[PDB]
C-alpha cells in the first residue's frame, strides 16, 4: 500500500488491549473511530526513547487542549503485543485519555501503508511514527516521518491546526 493520505477513508481492522477488569479484548478499529473526530498516532516501539519520552508523553500533557477542541479519543498504535503495550501503559499512571492499542503482527501497520524495516536495528518490522486526525473515517491531517524520527508527528502540530 501506499502511504494513508489526506482525503483517504480510514481502513477496517482489528486491535488489542486490556479492560478494566485485566482481561485481554479485540475489537475493530472502525468500533473505536467511527462517528466521531479522533486522533490516531503510531510509534516504532513501546519503551523506546524518542516514543516513551518524547511523543507520547506529548499527547498526554496536550490531551485536555485537544479534547477541548473536538477530539473525542486519541489513540497510540504501536506494533506491539498487548502484554507489552498494558506493560507500557502501566509507566504513565498520570495518563487518563490515552489508549494503547496493539497492533503486534504489523497487520493494520501494513493496511495503512506505515510499515519501516528496522531489521538492522533489532527491531524487525514496525511502523513509522506518524499522527493522523480522523473525522468520521475522514483523513484531515496525516502528519507521517520517513522512519522513526520526531519533526511532524507531535502533539502540538496536530493541535495548531484544529
Amino acid at each position: 500500500m501506499a502511504p494513508i493520505a489526506v482525503g483517504d477513508v480510514l481502513p477496517d481492522g482489528k486491535l488489542a488491549y486490556f479492560d478494566e477488569q485485566d482481561q485481554l479484548q479485540e475489537v475493530s478499529v472502525h468500533s473505536l473511530v467511527a462517528g466521531k473526530k479522533v486522533i490516531l498516532f503510531g510509534v516504532p516501539g513501546a519503551f523506546t526513547p524518542t516514543c516513551s519520552l518524547k511523543h507520547v508523553p506529548g499527547f498526554i500533557e496536550k490531551a485536555g487542549e485537544l479534547k477541548s477542541k473536538g477530539v473525542t479519543e486519541i489513540l497510540c498504535i504501536s506494533v506491539n503485543d498487548p502484554f507489552v503495550m498494558k506493560a507500557w501503559a502501566k509507566s504513565y499512571p498520570e495518563n487518563k485519555h490515552v489508549k494503547f492499542l496493539a497492533d503486534g503482527s504489523a497487520t493494520y501497520t501494513h493496511a495503512l501503508g506505515l510499515e519501516l524495516d528496522l531489521q538492522e536495528k533489532g527491531l524487525g518490522t514496525r511502523s513509522r511514527r506518524f499522527a493522523l486526525l480522523v473525522d468520521d473515517l475522514k483523513v484531515k491531517a496525516a502528519n507521517i516521518e520517513g522512519g522513526g524520527e520526531f519533526t511532524v508527528s507531535s502533539a502540538e502540530d496536530i493541535l495548531k491546526d484544529l
